[PDB]
């Protein structure tokens, strides 16, 4: 099995790219896949599950008890046979936001879930901080490969660069490698060129350019991933290609992060003095 | 002294709104202010300090020691007499990202820094997670008032809503209150009306609408806050008014958070279907 962690800044498109890429792997490429939601937002599986807000592993632990919390009570199966779990976690301020991820991965590992007839496991992880459970995929070797969803936004590059920093520190001991950056387009001029340049500075590849397509919201309104909603539309075929590239990917590196000054220079070069990158 | 925490998602404009609002408080309203950077990005004060890259207290503690990590070595004064400090944080994956914030605020409190001839203390706080040091102004009573910078972005409203959740759990005991939402414009039609209704839903006020103005980047190139760069331009006057509104504010509430589905319903109502607010 190949264990893949997906990182990126909040709102960048982690759950959209993960669910649709996973949907494509199952529907187009005949893969058996597992999504482990590792973001407190806890909607990383709702489209695969056609709207169902999955009971989190932390909520099951709370309500059912340590003596009764088993993987079968937290795994749900949805589109394409994709198995889903949501880690959950403490409410805001109650405790470590990433505590639920730690408890959830541990239980999954104890029972061999990731090893049970799967080609791929995808972790959909919060990347605005790299600590606690959110750093497990990089630091403790819980994932083999990492892909980062990014855009021309400064904070998107910042988030990607911080995961690279975590990798410089732990990857030689943990075995995790960087498979590349995914440009999730916001339809802003220069985003592709910027991220291609970013990838070259840190020593990775820009694996795919996912276009902006409001079919994503059309399918969301029907509680479906794009590949589920219409498997012949352009966006579904874009995810079919992104899935093929991941499946076929052999480019796996330990990156060389950039400095903050280098990051400012790169965004200024492409007209994003306003880090929010609203216009190219 | 009034201790104010500024929350919001990364890139929303917390450090810009804070530095320019604080610069307006000191320059236009003769207020003595302290800025405490509580974001690991650690550039919350460079405009007040005219580009100076501050040494973080956690870096100082590491190189000098606790007996020597005194506020005199970490506090710096810049435009309008504003005192500045950066908490710092561990490197990615090394430890709790908010640990520096706990140690920093603790040291500043034990030395009476916030009580030393100050009208306002502003904490510029990372809000994408609400835990560790980042939760101290909500849970532990280290702030009196909160303002969230937001926009039409779904995750901006989500971040604001998570602060509300933290307040429902702790604000009665901690004494913190919500002073309002600040809308940092993304120049997207309907943003103001969306945030207005959002404020109405949770029981607060949309205290001010800060326009998007590229004079901000012009002043940044000069290493200055807008008010410092040009105190007569329209954006400087916008921060003058936001500063006035905060000084005079008495609408301080404990809000009612919305559920995830209510938030999706609300953004869809106003045409913000793609939650990235770009168009
Ligand atoms: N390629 C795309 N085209 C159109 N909309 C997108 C695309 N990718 C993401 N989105 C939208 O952007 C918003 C953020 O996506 P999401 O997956 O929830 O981000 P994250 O999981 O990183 O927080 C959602 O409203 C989603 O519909
Ligand atoms: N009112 C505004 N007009 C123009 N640009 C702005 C405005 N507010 C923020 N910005 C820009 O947006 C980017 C993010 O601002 P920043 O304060 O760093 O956000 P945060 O501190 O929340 O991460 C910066 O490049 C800044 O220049
Ligand atoms: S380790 Fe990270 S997620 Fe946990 S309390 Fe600290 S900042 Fe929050
Ligand atoms: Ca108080
Ligand atoms: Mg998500
Ligand atoms: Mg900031």
């Amino acid at each position: 099995v190949r264990k893949i962690a997906i990182y990126g800044k909040g709102g960048i498109g982690k759950s959209t790219t993960t669910q649709n890429t996973v949907a494509a792997m199952a529907h187009f490429h005949d893969k058996k896949v597992f999504i482990h939601g590792c973001d407190p937002k806890a909607d990383s599986t709702r489209l695969i599950l056609h709207g169902k807000q999955q009971v989190t592993m932390m909520d099951t632990l709370r309500e059912k008890g340590e003596d009764e919390c088993t993987p079968d009570k937290v795994i749900e199966v949805g589109f394409g046979g994709v198995k889903c779990v949501e880690s959950g976690g403490p409410e805001p301020g109650v405790g470590c936001a990433g505590r639920g991820v730690i408890t959830a991965i541990t239980l999954m590992e104890q029972h061999g879930v990731y090893e049970d007839d799967l080609d791929f496991v995808f972790f959909d992880v919060l990347g605005d901080v790299v600590c606690g459970g959110f750093a497990m995929p990089v630091r403790d070797g819980k994932a083999d490969e990492i892909y980062v969803v990014a855009s021309g936004e400064m904070m998107a590059l910042y988030a990607a660069n911080n995961i690279c920093k975590g990798m410089v520190k732990y990857a030689e001991q943990s075995g995790v490698r960087l498979g590349g950056i995914i440009c999730n387009s916001r339809n802003v001029d220069g985003e592709l060129d910027l991220l291609q340049e970013f990838c070259d500075k840190i020593g990775t590849q820009l694996i795919h350019f996912v276009p902006r397509d409001n079919i994503v919201q059309k399918a969301e309104f029907q509680k479906k991933a794009v590949v589920d909603y219409d498997d012949t539309c352009n966006q579904a075929l874009e995810y079919k290609e992104l899935a093929r590239k991941i499946i076929e990917n052999e480019n796996l590196v330990i990156p060389t992060p950039m400095t903050m000054d280098e990051l400012e220079e790169l965004t200024s070069k492409y007209g994003f003095l306003d880090g929010r990158a609203i216009e190219g």
